[PDB]
């Protein structure tokens, strides 16, 4: 009766935009060379406009027809609106958005807070409204510390814009990635990284399609 | 690691599938999407009954030849043997998918009081117990590591099967641990929640009430990812449906 | 090990009254009939008239007010400095924004969002360091949050998800110095469609009801006294139970 | 900017409040075995607050400590029960007693024992079926059984407080099945809190212990090996502190919870 073998994942006509690529060795660009193999159209935006150039050099290993690339430092508003705008015009609407996130002060506490968790916000705020069917997004993550209260504060975030936007059909979920020193020492691998890419690519191609359906306020660990 | 994608499926993979009963059954979700991605599937059932619903369902599958085999995860004999023998008739394996019938747990239930001694040892043999010895005995056919999955899925005061799951699920985390080191992943999958007049509109418009959706190929599709290499870095985990 | 356990020669700020229906003023009753000094902090002149009001129903010999927004870097620490050259070392501060200052600055804005995290989690950490230097032989920080109620993006949700955060990595911190850290989930307290939830939360939480201030206050008394020397990182609910129910 | 002024006094208390008061209250303390017990602890915090004190054992080694030990406390009335909580019967009828001797109780003290077993030495995939059927019949069930008889004795409502302690009983190969059967006592905990809360009883636990988590490892050998100096004694005393809080008034509307008491 099945003469053919079907793909848990193929994303031929799916659209994806995947932020926070700086070099060869950014958990993204796993997620790219990932998406890409499965025949996706992938945009990509950057934080400084001082490495557009690397970008188009990396998208060379790529198997992408013609390059989008966006400049937008998530931190300011008018560039993520903007941003978002300009895709919405040249590339219509998207399937799904990547977002790679990157006793103390208030201003120190309160830039943890803007650059690790609100980021998340105004990103679905905004890919929200390219996505009128549907659509998912994944964010990866990669005297005390002020970090550690600001993933939390991510991963609740996942929580509620999952709630939030579940109405919406939209989807929201989260990777983790990554005696206990031996290990340290082991993601100092150039193997290493390499082995955390493909993992957290693999994985992302999971939420970012229909294959994790009914799959949203989850925060998934990827590990070795 | 090289991923070359598009050849992404499970062809040349062969699971166990526990806890078919019919038609409905969860379990049968997942059977009919890892037999659409190309695997060779293998199927535990207890009862006679089940193990002719089994025959008649694998007409909708593309299983060249059948593999039924009768095991009472009760019975710690049943089990080493059931599982021997899979290693004879197929070889190694790559994975299970541990579930328990619903109706093994509506019948063997309204015999026991939720309060009772008997009641509370017998979901906690069926429901956690069992992953831990199939796991023990599947683990001689995956010598180069595997992927083993366990689902999760009527209260009066007391509700002695929420600790029975509980269990379950400390179960599955410990077994990751114990279990890495024989390269052998283990996950869960849960129905999900956390983790007005337009609503009477809705339920008149579907001519019934609405209630508890768990969509079996939804948890098909969960269950293929956790059993498939596309989740090399995850275990320990318990991924919610719904 | 001795025959009584109160509050008698212990010494606390308490922040986060607003007037007589606060949390705060609750735990203030309580810890007030336990004995216990109680130092009050308030921002605006309206919540220090109200403390002047408040303070003649409880036992304090004396009222013992300082201005410290916690929005204020410079307020907080001058405040605390003072409070220690007036008072001297504490036992322990009750930690709380009360509700009414929650005034409902668009729920996905930017400013919106660091607004609640700066008041909800990150006031917590500025003044546990300066009410830390009035605590050399240790102490007892609280803080609580309550279940205040919702278009589509539960903003203070994540806020109270890092408070919580916030306490734990606290109590890690100051716990060499000796000084513990716990935090209080507050339940909806009555005090019409809005809040017909009071009757959902009730019906379907295990004791069958809502709790108030005062029970909030016995558990802050817990938590500041000596009762609780072993606990440190905990998030105790004071909900009947409702947390449980999921 | 400060104020610092004067309130009259006249109308002020009299006296002073006492935190917790246990005068008119009876509990019922499992769990003494020797004066190292924590349940021993919580006996000495329960009797200087005044609360009325029945004793339940298993071994009569326990029967002999516990009549050393109540010279130590200010009971009045000697209580003393034989309650094996593996049989039914044993809980069934010592409650009845119980019942019948002191009337109602206000609550319950369990602590939870933790068997061991053949299982403890191997892996844990090795384990064995009765041996995981025996950690969940001792470690969980147990706190059922109890919360089902001594609920008859709570009319008007009570508290139930469940501890468990995470010492060198814990130093084995298989600690993963003592961390499943104390996964399952937490839920059994939560569930209970659910069941009896309509009855006004709740239902709480408390961990403590040198092992701060057993959540998912030999270092568990380490934190035994590098325990505190007197680290029993200190927790025989906080967690009885703590139990004196939950088991009373102090804690009305907290139900289901687990707190950690570890003086670390």
């Amino acid at each position: 009766n099945l003469y053919f073998q079907g793909a848990m994942v193929n994303l031929e006509n799916k659209t994806y935009v995947i932020m926070g690529i700086a070099n060869k060795r950014s958990i993204a660009f796993g997620v790219a060379k990932v998406l890409d193999q499965l025949g996706a159209k992938l945009v990509f935006t950057y934080r400084k406009e001082r490495s557009r150039k690397e970008l188009e050099k990396l998208l060379e290993q790529l198997n992408q027809p013609e390059a989008h690339l966006y400049q937008i430092d998530v931190q300011s508003d008018e560039e993520v609106i903007n941003g978002f705008e300009q895709i919405g015009k040249d590339v219509g609407n998207i399937d799904g958005v990547y977002h790679s996130i990157a006793e103390t002060s208030r201003e120190g506490f309160l830039l943890a807070q803007d650059i690790s968790s609100y980021s998340l916000t105004i990103v679905a705020h905004e890919a929200k409204k390219l996505m009128p069917e549907g659509g998912s997004i994944v964010a990866t993550t990669y005297n005390y510390n002020v970090m550690g209260v600001a993933k939390a504060s991510l991963e609740a975030n996942v929580k509620y814009l999952a709630l939030d936007l579940g109405p919406d059909n939209i989807r929201v979920n989260a990777i983790s990635a990554g005696n206990t020193i031996l290990k340290e020492i082991e993601e100092r691998a150039p193997l290493k990284r390499n082995v955390d890419q493909v993992e957290v690519g693999k994985t992302a191609a999971y939420l970012l399609s229909d294959l994790s359906s009914g799959v949203t306020g989850e925060n998934i660990h990827v590990d070795s």
